[PDB]
């Protein structure tokens, strides 16, 4: 969509940021994302939801 | 919600119907649900979204 949100996220195996992933849904303390076709569920604290704030 | 949507689903752990689960989100050919605190992602074909027809 136009908001063009991008999600950077953490996995439990590596203390590394992965992404940009597509934002599918937020709620119940989690963020549902999509990365390389895989649908993932990440806790809110492990997701950075980025947007272009300029336009 | 008076419709009282609940989800019956099939997962990869065991070959049968589980639920009722809470419906969190639908899209990208999947259904995001919550059951016994666990947030799960199930393909649409493996989810039965049920509602009250009597009341």
């Amino acid at each position: 969509k136009i908001q063009n949100f991008r999600v950077y996220y953490r996995d439990s195996r590596n203390s590394l940021w992965k992404g940009p992933a597509k934002l599918l849904w937020k709620g119940e303390g989690a963020v549902v994302i999509q990365d390389n076709s895989d649908i993932k569920v990440v806790p809110r604290r492990k997701a950075k939801i980025i947007r272009d704030y300029g336009k």
